[PDB]
């Protein structure tokens, strides 16, 4: 056993999952944070099929502007663009370096990517996004996190992963955390 709580992980005991589910809480305004959540999308490629993934957007690495943040990614939803613009927050951060500095600058990025502003002000104006955005800043708040990009598995073990310098032994930890109960 190469992983053990407290070493390769450690327990929230924040209400488990009945099933196997993984969650990464990452914020558009970290390129460090950014760059690893390719990452975690290598760990979803991976994860077992039988392992449920799921994705969690923090507003308090924004900042002022983080619930801005938060709506946005939800717009997306409401478009079904989340796949391609969650990546431009990301690129225009880590890339670009010129993060959204206020909501205007927000939409320009979306109209940019080839979206309308007309849906796009539709999705963030929605009841259904502000309610995600609250949703998933309460996911780091019971998960205890401290700071993106963090990955809870079944919603009660936190993947330290600093001894897996390499995916597999990383990966290997969210896999026994999966069963951790």
């Amino acid at each position: 056993a190469q992983f053990k709580e407290g070493e390769h992980y450690q327990v929230l005991k924040t209400p488990a999952s009945s099933s196997p589910v993984v969650s990464e809480f990452f914020s558009f305004y970290c390129p460090h944070c950014n760059t690893f959540e390719p990452i975690i999308a290598q760990l979803k490629q991976q994860l077992p099929e039988g392992a449920k993934f799921q994705k969690n957007h923090v507003s308090f690495m924004g900042g002022n502007m983080g619930q801005a943040m938060s709506k946005a990614y939800a717009t997306m939803i409401a478009l079904e663009v989340e796949d391609k613009m969650v990546p431009v927050m990301f690129n225009r951060i880590h890339t670009l370096r010129k993060p959204p500095k206020d909501e205007q600058e927000l939409r320009q990025i979306f109209l940019d990517e080839g979206i309308d502003a007309a849906k796009f002000d539709a999705a963030y104006n929605g009841f259904a996004v502000d309610s995600m955005v609250r949703r998933f800043d309460k996911q780091f708040q019971d998960s205890g996190l401290t700071g993106v990009p963090a990955v809870v598995v079944n919603n009660r073990y936190l993947v330290q992963g600093q001894s897996a310098k390499s995916l597999d032994e990383y990966f290997d930890l969210v896999n026994y955390l999966l069963t951790l109960k």
